[PDB]
Parts: C-alpha cells; sequence; structure tokens
C-alpha cells in the first residue's frame, strides 16, 4: 500500500484559478466558436469554484486572530476586487464577436 493526500491552502489555489481564468477570459475573445462556447463555460466553473473560496476564506479569516489575519485582510480586499471583476471581464470577453477593436 502507498496512498494519501493532505494539502492545505486556499489563496494559492484561488490565485491560480483567478489567473488561469483571467487568462482564459482574455482568450475567450481570441477563441473559436467551438472552443469558446465551452471556454465561456469552463470559466463559469472555475469561477464558481473560486466563488466559494472567497466565501470560505472570508468565513475563515473571521475566526483568524488579529495576529494572523495580517496580509489575509489586505488580500481579501484585493481578491474580491479581482473576483467580482473576473465576473465582468469574463462577460466583457464573451461579448466579443471577432477582433472588436477599441
Amino acid at each position: 500500500g502507498s496512498s494519501g493526500s493532505s494539502g492545505e491552502g486556499y489563496e494559492q489555489d484561488f490565485a491560480v484559478l483567478t489567473a488561469e481564468i483571467t487568462s482564459k477570459i482574455a482568450r475567450v475573445p481570441r477563441l473559436p466558436p467551438d472552443e469558446k462556447k465551452q471556454m465561456v463555460a469552463n470559466v463559469e466553473k472555475q469561477l464558481e469554484e473560486a466563488r466559494e473560496l472567497l466565501e470560505q476564506m472570508d468565513l475563515e479569516v473571521r475566526e483568524i486572530p488579529p495576529q494572523s489575519r495580517g496580509m489575509y485582510s489586505n488580500r481579501m480586499r484585493s481578491y474580491k476586487q479581482e473576483m467580482g471583476k473576473l465576473e465582468t471581464d469574463f462577460k466583457r470577453s464573451r461579448i466579443a464577436s471577432g477582433p472588436s477593436s477599441g
């Protein structure tokens, strides 16, 4: 026998997600109608998947002490900002019907 798994962390994951997402979001307007359709959906998942994070992270940072909360807070604000934006830039990318200059 030889199996197991134990890895903690949220920001990291999320960060990766948001990133991987943002990128894909920037690719949405640069993807075909064959990969876009799915992509526009693939982001919908990675998004919601990160949505819960902000919830868990916030639902956690709460219990966190004022001696550790450090950074987490300054970040919490950042994430949210981005996250919410991701929900926008995402739709502002799938609304691209080609090159769409401007």
